[PDB]
């Protein structure tokens, strides 16, 4: 289970631009989860994100399916070249990135940044 508002599935580039402005200009604690429907291993990450959302309720995590219409431009805006990629924002700036499946590091980075 999870809190509904803490996990957001973006559907348009306008939605992504809004979320990135929240993470930068708004200085809101934000995680961007870059994935693709055709990436099987990527699906290992989503359950862990939801599990951790309860521990860090101020954080909002955004799922960015790069195979969605328009969202293909998100990988250019944040310099993404592999799936899964997780990017972590705090204080209006990018604080960390995890490329590939690394669940242990995901748990450790969330604690390090947002505890």
């Amino acid at each position: 289970s999870h809190m509904r508002s803490s996990f957001v599935v973006l559907k348009s580039e306008a939605e992504f631009n809004s979320a990135l402005s929240k993470a930068r200009d708004g200085s809101l604690p934000s995680v961007f989860y870059f994935t693709a429907a055709w990436c099987g291993p990527c699906r290992l990450i989503s359950p862990v994100i939801l599990e951790l959302s309860n521990k860090y309720p101020d954080v909002t995590t955004y799922k960015v399916d790069i195979d969605e219409g328009g969202l293909s431009n998100a990988i250019g805006k944040l310099n993404v070249s592999a799936v899964p990629t997780l990017q972590f924002f705090k204080g209006g700036v990018k604080k960390a990135e995890i490329v590939g499946v690394d669940v242990v590091r995901l748990k450790s980075v969330m604690e390090q940044l947002y505890k």
